[PDB]
Formats: C-alpha cells, sequence, structure tokens
C-alpha cells in the first residue's frame, strides 16, 4: 500500500515503453549492416557510396 | 481591577483561537465518513482498502 495502483501502473507503463524503444534501437543498429537476402548473383549498385 | 486589561485581552485571545481550532477539528473529523452525493448505481471502487 506504500504506493497507489495508479503510480505502479504509470511506472510499469514507462518500463514497457522503454523495453520497446530499446528493441527498436537494437534492430536499427543491426541494419547498419545491409546483408544479402538470397545467394544469387548481384550486379550493379544503383546506390552510390556516401549517398542518402 | 484585579487584573490588567492586557491580561484579560491575552486571555480572551487564546479562548478565541481555541474555539477556532475546535471548529476546524470538528469539520475534518466529519469528513472522515465519505458519503454518497446521490442515489444510484455505484461502480468499481478505484481505490483499495488500506490505500492512502
Amino acid at each position: 500500500q506504500a504506493v497507489s495502483k495508479q503510480q505502479y501502473a504509470d511506472a510499469n507503463a514507462a518500463y514497457l515503453q522503454s523495453k520497446a524503444a530499446v528493441e527498436q534501437a537494437r534492430i536499427n543498429l543491426r541494419y547498419t549492416k545491409v546483408l544479402s537476402p538470397i545467394s544469387g548473383r548481384i550486379g550493379r549498385s544503383a546506390v552510390t557510396e556516401g549517398a542518402l
């Protein structure tokens, strides 16, 4: 009873939001490495280095 | 003349302060019994026993 159910709610609420954010962060970081989907034969790179 | 006007003043002074305090005390006590404003179907008590 040291704290209202509301407070604990808001708390666990933010906690979930965070855990969410981190997972999304992790995924984006991982992609800073664009790997090849299949094993075929790649050709020209339509995208140039240092491009956006 | 058995006592200065000052003394009687200070006296009646405290008396009023008291009478004041009591009334305020009375009101707070009365508010400890949370009554229903109207009649009808009440819902879920968004507050649990023991909770502040």
